[PDB]
């Protein structure tokens, strides 16, 4: 058991979605800090549970970050 | 299925257990196949409830595959 965590799987994004989603619609968000996965990426789960990969580098997800974290 | 399972983030195995783990000791397995992954690979689920990534061209993956096959 000990070290195994090193062996445990990763979860990622590989495809982004492109369209802005409404700061309504969401309900809290990850951002992506495992160095394996290929590409900075923001994983917002939605109202209705759903999780979504978002691109940090369009402003609309870095507003929405920035919404959530206020947001108690 | 709907668009928005196409950006829904993706677990993958990036890493794979080095050490032979006892078969006593696997609760369950899954394999990894989704397209966007980069490796066909074994996720272990341990009593302990520990996922480990193996390596589906070792011989002990496959046995240990077939041991859990077995019971109903």
């Amino acid at each position: 058991m000990q070290p195994d965590a090193i062996n445990a799987p990763v979860t990622c994004c590989y495809n982004f979605t492109n369209r802005k989603i409404s700061v309504q619609r969401l309900a809290s968000y990850r951002r992506i800090t495992s160095s394996k996965c290929p590409k900075e990426a923001v994983i917002f789960k939605t109202i209705v549970a759903k999780e979504i990969c978002a691109d940090p580098k369009q402003k609309w997800v870095q507003d929405s970050m920035d919404h959530l974290d206020k947001q108690t």
